[PDB]
């Protein structure tokens, strides 16, 4: 299928960061995943479009 | 030895909570369990004194 498939999640809980380049997001928020190694993915919101790293857990693949 | 054991962890990045209850921290900041079954563990900051959940992998035991 498309670039999309094993690449977009839903959050499972919001985030808030605390560190430059890191997203934030709402619970329920999908994200595009851009890089997907170690525990911090690079991902893009679908609400917002913005990009940044987020923390793996906080999010499920669908 | 002490109630301490396996019990106190080290933050590996700051935290920002988002949700009521949940515990925010700075990267470095020290904490100790009090539960720690699941992704959320009940922490306790060895800085403020207070309690909250934290995501269980933004620390690290020490
Ligand atoms: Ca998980
Ligand atoms: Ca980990
Ligand atoms: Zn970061
Ligand atoms: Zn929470």
């Amino acid at each position: 299928g498309s670039p999309l498939q094993d690449n977009l999640v839903i959050a499972l809980h919001s985030y808030e960061p605390s560190h430059d380049g890191d997203l934030g997001f709402e619970k329920g928020e999908q994200l595009r995943i851009l890089e997907q190694s170690g525990e911090w993915w690079k991902a893009q919101s679908l609400t917002t479009g913005q990009e940044g790293f987020i923390p793996f857990n906080f999010v499920a693949k669908a």
